[PDB]
């Protein structure tokens, strides 16, 4: 059902739940290469417990890119430059337990464009959830180790300082990759990633790349200084 | 092999087919949201037992767009405008006996216009087949319930006097949509409708939508007064 | 890895693969329909006697077409106009044994543009290998039966002269299709060959198409004289 529509204010307020949904559609006449500073945060309240976080101030864009990643991609109609579909189970709902509810908040919003949220409900109910995290790694330092054991799906900013990718597969095997082939494998699983309203299609955004992980134990980055890097990382497991 | 072409009349004559095919081919230099009111009719003519209608007058929109929903759509030439094809069997084609055929025609044409028919073998033979109905609501009626137990593809003619329609599955869940919530849940099975000429996309039509039924047992309509509400079911079946 | 940029001259050098890889990616600034006259030569050495060919002076628009069918499609960049994906095994990577090594080289280029090599490495080793041949039908003849008996994707050239192609599955049964025909349905498993720089999308080459072979034993060809018609297939084995 329809949740909220926010417009002229630059935060919107805390929008609650009491509904079991199983998906959140998003639809803005903002280009989804327009998007600069959008922050979502969603989580499950407890009344008599602790909170259970889901997303906390993910950006819009890797939000988005996360969660309409295969088959499917972001949509456009004649009223809305962007409409896109987010999941946040698998298969089917999220299970209310009493005392319990959902809570959406957006932040850092355009004074002069629209946003509109949509619930999606489902006829089964799930313990598996979906879990956001983010892993910086920071302009003053060379390189970096992170370890992505047990996530399926990252989000990487993209920079012309980036020059080397190493990856630790579950066989202890290293293997060395570049941006351009990165981007290459990347583009082999999902080419289109987005549709234009006036009919053109573009197949991946210039400063997002979606890297697919399977049986990978770690990620090595070599970089060089003068910019942040950041990757938003995707999980899935029981609360 | 090819069938027919007409072009300069309003109305086919009565085509006929002995050999045994499997899918029709439909081309025309009049794109696919170009099309108004022309409509098709099949039906088999057997010998041993009843004949069986399998298209009754069906819109040739409805009739494309049941058809190609998946994986494929409808292209187009650099000749032809709009070529679909659609198939009339599972698997296999057609079982044809000793004297039997496959009779079809078209009705309400533009006398300006060019319609072509082509007609696909196969290697193996099958008797089961797909069937397209018709379902509509009156323009005095405010809530409708169908049964949809056992097609698994409609498509609704959309209008701005539906308000509401719900799903019930077999399990008995109930679960109420919007048309905006039921067209990016379509959206997102077959993101891509069609490809023109010049190559942009066209990811839906703005007046035909297309409803996946799986697990579905029942729809409920609600909706305004003073309009018809036109459906298109396929189903699968032996004969 | 990077394995060479090839500009200003019109024949690549040999060049030498060390450690195991298992795809190739060919970049340029000519995009897929600009690709003429281009020949790609691919084997294995052995030290101390003899050579695994897998692809001899084949076309590299033939050579592009025969990897990049299915879900993936030739992609674009805002600076290279043209990049494929071309595997040259299957899952994982070539297995080398004892004194032995990959390699490559071009033939027939054009003076002013720009061609670059990259190679992906696989976690895996494997023994199946992709190998290409050609077949060829005269231009003074008018019929001819080519048997294509263990391979499961073929290019054909596309010519005014073809009228016939008639198939011979593993059944016995024949089934007679016509250039449009063919090109219809090879297009509902493809639908887009190529994703164009400014956002557009080819569905397929004008003079190429591309037939995957299912249980299919015999091919045979009815034109009328005036050109070679050329095949190029492709087939998995191990080694």
């Amino acid at each position: 059902m329809k949740i909220a529509t926010i417009t002229g204010v630059t935060k919107s307020p805390e929008l609650q739940v009491t509904k079991a949904i199983g998906a959140l559609i998003l639809s803005s006449d903002v280009a989804l290469s327009a998007l600069t500073t959008e922050k979502i945060s969603i989580y499950i309240e407890r009344g008599n417990g602790s909170n259970v976080i889901l997303a906390n101030k993910v950006l819009l864009k890797d939000f988005i890119l996360a969660s309409t990643y295969g088959t499917e991609n972001t949509q456009s109609d004649a009223d809305n430059a962007m409409i896109a579909l987010c999941e946040l189970a698998d298969e089917g709902s999220i299970y209310l337990a009493d005392k319990e509810s959902i809570k959406i908040t957006l932040e850092d919003l355009i004074s002069d464009k629209r946003y509109d949220l949509h619930g999606i409900e489902e006829p089964q109910q799930t313990n598996n959830l979906f879990f956001f995290e983010q892993k910086s790694v920071a302009s003053e330092e060379f390189n970096k180790k992170i370890d992505v054991q047990g996530f399926d799906l990252a989000i990487m900013t993209v920079d012309d300082s980036v020059s080397d990718l190493s990856y630790q597969y579950s066989n202890g095997q290293v293997v060395k990759y570049l941006p351009f082939e990165l981007q290459t494998l990347s583009r082999d699983i999902d080419p289109i990633q987005a549709v234009l309203s006036d009919g053109k299609v573009v197949q991946g955004l210039t400063d997002r790349l979606t890297l697919p992980l399977v049986a990978v134990v770690g990620i090595e980055i070599n970089k060089s200084q003068g910019s942040i890097i950041n990757f938003v990382v995707r999980c899935l497991k029981t609360v």
